[PDB]
């Protein structure tokens, strides 16, 4: 059967994964970076390869990627980054830690947001610090006005990751080619949630371990023939 | 000028320090040949360059060299082509071997031949030669045709495989405006410098790239330096 390997990144700089890090570009800590290696060890001491690579545009991953790759000595296989492997975009929210949000916001919204799947939370105006940074990172140039997001309910995220799971991921399975993607918790939620055909209550549930090897064993239809497995101990 | 063209060639290696000829054997970097790489993103990231796609070979002291610079310069998140036609020459059965050693076997003579020619091969790395499977069974270099499957290169060998790369996924970009950066190996590079300066065979051999430093070149619209190459740092 084919066979898939998702890796999740770990801790990033400042506390940002605790402070709706979205779209803002937080490197990895030394430990994020630390679990990436350790990651990229329960591979490489599993005999994994792989031929091609995705990932998103946001240098936490793309380092996990590199972490990875270097472990297990295939950092000359081809990468593809792309926007739509993006972290969730957290609009006004980015940047800000739980006690800001409830303060900012009150305890009633906060709740309403983190239980929606449907639900953005506010874009991210002209004020926020981060949007300038962000909004106009030379990156998204490309993107139409459409679809470079101030904010993104679950849904939105899920919505702009699949169609490129579906044109240029899928092919590759297709040819048998085995596909690592390093990437983060909303955006790997969306390919899980496709592949296992979860429902949206089930993928705000779902809370995908970081740092650690994910393999899906999936048939002729891309279907799993078994649950997630992680490596490791 | 029109276009703005950015080379760089890998870091020391492990084996540069040995002394050994490395070739397709893949070498990582030397912990100083990562300073160096590191030196050249400064400069780059000093001086506000930016890029669109960059290129490099399947080597990895060529890959982290990239890595490295786009670290340093934070466009980490540019796309990257890798590509067995930049990698170094391959030096088939001097491959794992050091100075004292290719003395010994094929004498100083022989070897100042080689070292001066510029389209005589070193002989070929063959089944029993101890780097053989280790290269010439990589699957990375699984859909390469028998014929592109070298057991060994001269220069012009060398350069023939790389121009066709240059040409076919290079050219085209930097004319669609893009910013490219290429960092890979000397004599891979040489190849490229040759075609852009139109250099003959004795001056292209004579020319030496410093390990982990940027050179820039200014192109018209056909790809034509206005000005010589220009180093980057302090
Ligand atoms: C006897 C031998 O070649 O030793 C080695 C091994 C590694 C590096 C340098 C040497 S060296 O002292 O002889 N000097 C040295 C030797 C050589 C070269 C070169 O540029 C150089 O500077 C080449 O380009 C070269 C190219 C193709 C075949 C052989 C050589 C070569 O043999
Ligand atoms: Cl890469």
């Amino acid at each position: 059967a084919y066979k898939l390997v998702l890796i999740r990144h770990g801790e990033s700089a400042w506390n940002l994964e605790n402070r709706f890090s979205g779209w803002y570009d937080a490197d990895l800590s030394p430990a994020g970076h630390e679990e990436a290696k350790r990651g990229g060890q329960a591979l490489r001491d599993a005999g994994y390869e792989f031929d091609i690579c995705f990932t998103s545009v946001q240098k936490r991953a793309i380092r996990t990627l590199w972490t990875v790759l270097d472990a297990i000595d295939q950092m000359w296989l081809p990468v593809v980054r792309t926007w739509r492997l993006n972290e969730r975009h957290y609009g006004g929210l980015t940047g800000l830690n739980k006690a800001e949000t409830a303060a900012k916001h009150g305890e009633a919204q906060v709740k309403i947001w983190r239980r929606s799947y449907d639900v953005p939370p506010p874009p991210m105006e002209p004020d926020h610090p981060f949007y300038s940074n962000i909004s106009k990172d030379r990156r998204y140039a490309d993107l139409t006005e459409d679809q470079l997001p101030s904010c993104e309910s679950l849904k939105d995220t899920i919505a702009r990751a699949l169609p490129f799971w579906n044109e240029e991921i899928v092919p590759q399975i297709k040819e048998g080619k085995r596909v690592l993607i390093a990437a983060h918790g909303n955006s790997l939620r969306g390919i899980v949630k496709h592949l296992e055909g979860l429902s949206e209550e089930a993928i705000m549930e779902l809370n995908l371990p970081t740092g650690i090897p994910i393999v899906y064993e999936l048939d002729k239809n891309l279907k799993p023939i078994k649950p997630m497995q992680f490596l490791g101990d």
